[PDB]
């Protein structure tokens, strides 16, 4: 069973960089899925989840005006939940 040591974290990003939400579980060798408020989509348009299975890192490049959510991710049995904000011009 996986406890999540370390949550996400909540961050601000400018719409046209990336952001960075990092989790490490307690057993290596993972693996689960990231999203918005609590909607997986697919990487492509406007989402970039990358694993090793040593640590999960999440990338969200140009994030449009919406995003207005928390980034909260899934895998066996645990659940993080941070903060997400786009900010504009």
């Amino acid at each position: 069973l996986i406890e999540v040591e370390k949550p996400l974290y909540g961050v601000e990003v400018f719409v046209g960089e990336t952001a960075h939400f990092e989790i490490e579980l307690s057993e290596p060798d993972v693996h689960g899925q990231w999203k918005l408020k609590g909607q997986p989509l697919t990487a492509s348009p406007d989402c970039e989840i990358i694993e090793d299975g040593k640590k999960h890192i999440l990338i969200l490049h140009n994030c449009q005006l919406g995003m207005t959510g928390e980034v909260s991710f899934q895998a066996a049995n645990a659940k993080s939940a941070a903060n997400l904000k786009v900010k504009e011009l």
